[PDB]
């Protein structure tokens, strides 16, 4: 395929909300491109082979940004806060890619400078 | 739609090098969503009976980032270099959005850390 696909609620949305507890998580452009990515790599990784998704944070970004070491750390952190990339265990880490779909009874997708 | 679409090449590329002159043009991640959001935008515009595409700049940045009117004018310009982006007219000007495919015999699209 020669398209990645972008979630149209994550490109409208500036920010989320969480339902329980009021918190805001402001959606980096960046973010938005990395979650496009990882998506396709975990589809791709299932498909050949049906292998975990462990690719590195490190890797990812190299070819999704041009960014330094301690904004990838607050990127990647966007993500996880939001539950969009889960990171299960810790010896054999993998990455889990959720739908927007899936952790919207937490979190409210808006944007903030739409009047 | 439940989802827009970004070229392969335009997602995984940092800059576009022009062929002829050596101009390069980094990718910045908001232009690549600007211009995802455009295309399906100039996509529908067509679908529903329109021979142009006139959403404002203004709105167009409002939806897919936070930027300052600087950068927004920056942005703009990173597109109507590459091409990507035509505009006509000056008030409620129409945009015509091309697709990577049509302008990679001028510009060539890289990712020099991958």
């Amino acid at each position: 395929s020669k398209f990645y696909q972008i979630n149209t609620t994550l490109l409208e949305s500036n920010e989320a909300v969480n339902k329980q507890t009021g918190e805001v998580v402001p959606l980096s452009p960046e973010t938005k491109l990395v979650y496009a990515y990882m998506l396709n790599q975990y589809r791709m990784y299932r498909k050949y082979g049906n292998r975990r998704y462990t690719e590195s944070w490190d890797k990812i970004f190299t070819v999704c940004c041009d960014v330094a070491a301690q904004k990838q750390k607050r990127l990647a952190k966007e993500l996880t806060t939001l539950g969009l990339i889960e990171v299960i265990g810790n010896k054999n880490a993998y990455k889990v890619v959720h739908s927007v779909e899936s952790i919207i009874e937490t979190w409210e997708f808006t944007n903030s400078k739409l009047n």
